């Protein structure tokens, strides 16, 4: 099924976000960028937006690449 991971640092607000289709390659790079990134940032995997107010506001990003250089500015 389809997803937008997000990337996110606890203390602050808003996040970044790609729409993503979930499965082993998803997995496996947001379990690296979590690596790199550290505890202070928060990689999930949600359904939408708007059952995520929380997160605003949002950027979204077109590609994993584009995914963690936005991530990696948090």
């Amino acid at each position: 099924a389809m997803c937008y991971i997000i990337a996110k640092r606890f203390k602050k607000s808003g996040c970044v976000a790609l729409k993503a289709k979930r499965g082993k390659e998803l997995a496996d790079f947001a379990t690296d960028l979590q690596k790199k990134l550290g505890y202070d940032i928060q990689i999930v995997a949600i359904t939408r937006p708007t059952a995520y107010g929380e997160y605003e506001p949002y950027k979204f990003v077109n590609s994993f690449e584009e995914f963690s250089i936005e991530a990696s500015r948090l």
